[PDB]
C-alpha cells in the first residue's frame, strides 16, 4: 500500500484571519512540542510505507501531525483556536489507539499531551 496525501496545510478559497490565540497556538504551544527531544516521530504525517505499517491506514483514518499542524498555523488554514486544539487532540489519540500502552511512541505522546494541556490552559483573550 501507498501512503494517503498528507492533510491540506493550505486552502486560498477559506477566509483568513490572525488571532491572539493563533498566535499563542503557534509561538508558545506548537513551538514548546516541536522543540522538545520527543518531537521527532511527530514532526511529519506517519510514513505507513518507510515504517513497514501496512495497517496504519486501515485503522488511522483521521491523520494528524505537528509538521501539518504547524503549516496549518503558518498558513492561516484555522479560523478559530479550537480547530487547531482538536487537531493536535486527533494526533495524541490517533498515537493511543493504533499503538499500545507502555509502548516507547505512547510514553512519548503522553508527555507531549502533558505540556500540551498545561500550555493550552493558559490560551490568552478573545478578541
Ligand atoms: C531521515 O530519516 C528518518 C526520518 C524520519 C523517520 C521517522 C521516525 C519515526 N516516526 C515514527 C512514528 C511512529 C508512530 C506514531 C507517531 N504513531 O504510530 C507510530 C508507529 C513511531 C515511531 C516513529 N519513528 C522512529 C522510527 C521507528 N525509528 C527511526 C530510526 O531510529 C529508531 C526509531 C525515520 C527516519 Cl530513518
Amino acid at each position: 500500500s501507498m501512503n494517503p496525501p498528507p492533510p491540506e496545510t493550505s486552502n486560498p478559497n477559506k477566509p483568513k484571519r490572525q488571532t491572539n490565540q493563533l498566535q499563542y497556538l503557534l509561538r508558545v504551544v506548537l513551538k514548546t512540542l516541536w522543540k522538545h527531544q520527543f518531537a521527532w516521530p511527530f514532526q511529519q504525517p506517519v510514513d505507513a510505507v518507510k515504517l513497514n505499517l501496512p495497517d496504519y491506514y486501515k485503522i488511522i483514518k483521521t491523520p494528524m501531525d505537528m509538521g501539518t499542524i504547524k503549516k496549518r498555523l503558518e498558513n492561516n488554514y484555522y479560523w478559530n483556536a479550537q480547530e487547531c486544539i482538536q487537531d493536535f487532540n486527533t494526533m495524541f489519540t490517533n498515537c493511543y489507539i493504533y499503538n499500545k500502552p507502555g509502548d516507547d511512541i505512547v510514553l512519548m505522546a503522553e508527555a507531549l499531551e502533558k505540556l500540551f494541556l498545561q500550555k493550552i490552559n493558559e490560551l490568552p483573550t478573545e478578541e
